[PDB]
C-alpha cells in the first residue's frame, strides 16, 4: 500500500502519519530529521598568495660602458646609469673615472609559503541537498540517509522511500565566493588581469603548480648614492598581507537562518526552512489483522492540567470498557495539538501527554477504530527564558465554542437584534400610509 | 577607432561592413562564418546494462533435515524442500527414503560485458557555444576561433574582438536524456530504486566500478521433478536485451534546424538560428590616408542582364573619370542586393556582380566617396531545384517606382479624383440655399 505526506524541516522535532488501510488494524509511523547538508558546486578560477623580489648582483664594468639585454620573466626591468664612482671597501675600486657605466636589474617572484597558504575565488551555482532521518513504527527503530532530488530510493525491510524535490532551492550564497582557510566571505574580485595595484587580486595564477604569472605593482629604479654599492628599490607595498589585518566580518556571523559552515569541502549545515515531501511504499508484514485487534468501545475523554507552554504539560487521562489485552495505537486528528507516545498499553486507565499553544483547545482523539473528543481550558507560564525550543506547530487561535468568545456571540447577537424591532415597525406602518 | 555590428548565424553566408571615419579613404570589412558548436553542462545520475544468474551446486544430506543462512548479496532466495528421492547416474542416490530435504539458493550479478556496453541517463542544463569566422579586409586572410559568452577577447594584427552574448539561448534539449553509443535519445526514466520489472532501469548502478545494485525481477523457487536432481527457475526476462529492438526512432531524425549530432562529448553542430553580435576595436595601420587615394567624380551606372535567382545573376557595368591609379573599395548601401567583390580595380570601365530576390530593385552604390544610383528590371528563371542555397536576404518587396505600381497611382489617384468634383458640387449651392 501506498501513501504521501510532508516533513517540517526543523533538527529534533516529531511529527506522525497514518495509513488507515481497510479492515486490519490502523498504524502510525512517525519521522524524523537529524541531519541536514547542503553543497553547491564549484569551478576555480584563480588564485592568489604572497610574492617576493630578488635583486641578483649588480654588474660594473669601468672605462667601457654597458648593454644589457632582455629576457622572458614576469616584470623585468634593466637600466644603466652614467657617471659612478663607487668606494669599496679596501681601497678606491676602479679609477678610469669619469666614464664609468652601471646597469641594475630585478624581479618578481612567488614566495616559499605558497603550498601551505594562500587564498582562492570560486564560483557557484545550483545546489543540491542531503538529509538523515529516523523513521519508526511497528517494532523498528532505523534510520537511513537520503539524496533529496526526487530519484533516489532506500530498502528497509520489504519497503521504499523515496523523497519530493524541494519547496524551492535558494542558498546562502551568492555567484563569487573566495575561501581562505576555514571561512567563506563575499566579495567581488576583479576579472583576470586588470588588477590595479595595493588591493586584493594583485598576483594571479591559475592551477596553482608554475610557469604563468601577472604582477603589476610599479618597479622603478633609482639613482644609486654619492660613494657607495648598493641597488635603491621602490614599491607600492603587497597587497596580500594589508588584506588580512583590515578584513571585515566573516559570513559565519552573518548566516541566515542559522546556517553554520565547515570547509574542506564547501557545506552549510542544519539549514532551517521550509517543507520537505516524502512517499511511501509500505510492506504487508508489518500490520495486524484482526485476530490480536482488541475491541474497544464507549470511550470517554477528560482533562485535568495544562499550560501553553513549550514542552509535554498537558496532561490527560482515559475510559473505555475492554475484552481482550494487546496494544492498541492513538492519534489527535488535527493542527492544534500533538501527541506524544506512539502506543498506548492495553486494559484499564491510561493517560497520554500533549501540548498546545493556545488558551482553549478542542480536538477529537482516536485509541482504536473508535473515536471521541475532550477539551480544555488553560493558563500562561510564569518563565520568560527556555533553553530547548518548539514543541508545537505555533498556532495560536481562538475556539468556535470558548469562555473568551461566548461573549462574542451575545453582543453581535445583541445588537444583531436591536435593528430587527426597528426594521418591522418601519414597514408596519409603511402599508397603511397608502390608505 | 571603434565599431559595432550584427552577423547572421547561418553557415557559407557573405556579409559585409564599413567604417568612415573622417579624412582617409573608407574601409569595407567582411565577416562570415564556418563552424558553430554548441555544447550543454552534464552530471551522471545513473548507468543500466545487461545481467546474468548464477545457480551454485544444490545441496543434499539424507537423513538429517536442513537449515539454510542468510548472507548479503542483492536479491538472495533460499529455499527447503521435503520429500525429495533422487536417483543419480549410477544408481539410487541415498536410501533414507522417506526423511530427506534439499535447499536451493541463486542470485543475479552484473555480466561480462558491462565494461564495453552500457546504457547511461544524464541531465541538462543552460549551454553555451562557440564559433568559428574568416574575417578578412585590407590585405589579409585570417580566421578566428571564438567563445560567444561576452568575455573573451581575441588578437589579430593590433586589433580587438568581442562577440555579443547571444540573441537566445534555447537548445534542441529537455532536461532528462539518456546516452546509448552514437546517438542521444529522449525519454523520461525513472527516479531510482523503483524500476518495476521488465522495463527500461530495471537493473541500477552509480559510477560504474562495483559494490551497490538494485535488482527487483521477481525471483521465485519450485519444485524439482520427480526422480532428478536439476534446480528449477523462473523469472521475468530481461528488460535491457528487449529495449534495444523495440525501440524508437533517435534523435538525429527528428533534430530541429538541421542540428546534426556526434558525441564522445555531446554536441550539436551547424544549427541555424539567429543573428550574432560583434563589436570591432580596430587599429590604425590598416588604413590609406590620403596620398594613394585617387579622386573618383561623375559616376554612371547603368544595367544589362538580371535574373532572381539563387547565385550572382545581375551584372552592371561602371562609367568614371580618373586622375590616379590605385584601388578603391565598393558598397550597396541597402539590405535588397549585396555585391560581391571587395575592391574594385582603377581607371576606365568595371563591372559589379550582385543578387536581389525583387521584381524590382533601385539602390545606391559608391566606389569611393562619391555616391550613384541605378535601377533595373527583372524576370524569374525557369528552374525549380537547386542544390546550393541562398546568396540574398530574402526580401521581395515592391519599389516606390515600378511599372507594377506605377498602375496603382493612377488608379488611386483616379479614385481619388471623381470624388473631388463630387465634393464641392454638392457646396456651391448649400451656400445658397440659405438665400
Amino acid at each position: 500500500y501506498e501513501h504521501t505526506a510532508v516533513i517540517p524541516n526543523q533538527v529534533g522535532f516529531p511529527y506522525k502519519a497514518h495509513v488507515a488501510r481497510e479492515g486490519y488494524s490502523p498504524l502510525t509511523l512517525q519521522m524524523q530529521v537529524v541531519e541536514t547538508s547542503l553543497e553547491p558546486t564549484l569551478n576555480l578560477e584563480y588564485i592568489t598568495c604572497d610574492y617576493k623580489t630578488k635583486v641578483p648582483s649588480p654588474y660594473v664594468k669601468c672605462c667601457g660602458t654597458a648593454e644589457c639585454r632582455t629576457q622572458d620573466k614576469p616584470e623585468y626591468k634593466c637600466a644603466v646609469f652614467t657617471g659612478v664612482y663607487p668606494f669599496m671597501w679596501g681601497g678606491a675600486y676602479c679609477f678610469c673615472d669619469s666614464e664609468n657605466t652601471q646597469m641594475s636589474e630585478a624581479y618578481v617572484e612567488r614566495a616559499d609559503v605558497c603550498k601551505h597558504d594562500y587564498a582562492a575565488a570560486y564560483r557557484a551555482h545550483t545546489a543540491s541537498l542531503r538529509a538523515k532521518i529516523k523513521v519508526t513504527y511497528g517494532t523498528v527503530n532505523q534510520t537511513v540517509e537520503a539524496y533529496v532530488n526526487g530519484d533516489h530510493a532506500v530498502t528497509l525491510a520489504g519497503t521504499k522511500f523515496i523523497f519530493g524535490p524541494v519547496s524551492t532551492a535558494w542558498t546562502p550564497f551568492d555567484t563569487k565566493i573566495v575561501v581562505y582557510k576555514g571561512e567563506v566571505y563575499n566579495q567581488d574580485f576583479p576579472p583576470y588581469g586588470a588588477g590595479q595595484p595595493g588591493r586584493f587580486g594583485d598576483i594571479q595564477s591559475r592551477t596553482l603548480d608554475s610557469k604563468d604569472l601577472y604582477a603589476n605593482t610599479g618597479l622603478k629604479l633609482a639613482r644609486p648614492a654619492a660613494g657607495n654599492i648598493h641597488v635603491p628599490y621602490t614599491q607600492t607595498p603587497s597587497g596580500f598581507k594589508t588584506w588580512q589585518k583590515d578584513r571585515d566580518s566573516p559570513l559565519n556571523a552573518k548566516a541566515p537562518f542559522g546556517c553554520t559552515i565547515q570547509t574542506n569541502p564547501v557545506r552549510a549545515m542544519n539549514c532551517a526552512v521550509g517543507n520537505i515531501p516524502v512517499s511511501m511504499d509500505i510492506a504487508d508484514s508489518a500490520f495486524t489483522r484482526l485476530t490480536d485487534a482488541p475491541i474497544i468501545s464507549e470511550l470517554l475523554c477528560t482533562v485535568s492540567t495544562c499550560t501553553h507552554s513549550s514542552d509535554f504539560g498537558g496532561v490527560a487521562v482515559l475510559s473505555y470498557k475492554v475484552e481482550k489485552a494487546g496494544r492498541c495505537d492513538v492519534h489527535s486528528h488535527s493542527n492544534v495539538a500533538v501527541l506524544q507516545e506512539v502506543s498506548i498499553e492495553a486494559e484499564g486507565r491510561s493517560v497520554i501527554h500533549f501540548s498546545t499553544a493556545s488558551a482553549a483547545p478542542s480536538f477529537i482523539v482516536s485509541v482504536c477504530s473508535s473515536r471521541a473528543t475532550c477539551t480544555a481550558k488553560c493558563e500562561p507560564p510564569k518563565d520568560h527564558v527556555v533553553t530547548y525550543p518548539a514543541n508545537h506547530n505555533g498556532i495560536t487561535l481562538p475556539d468556535l465554542s470558548s469562555t473568551a468568545m461566548t461573549w462574542a456571540q451575545h453582543l453581535a447577537g445583541g445588537v444583531g437584534l436591536l435593528i430587527a424591532l426597528a426594521v418591522l415597525i418601519l414597514v408596519i406602518v409603511t402599508c397603511i400610509t397608502l390608505r
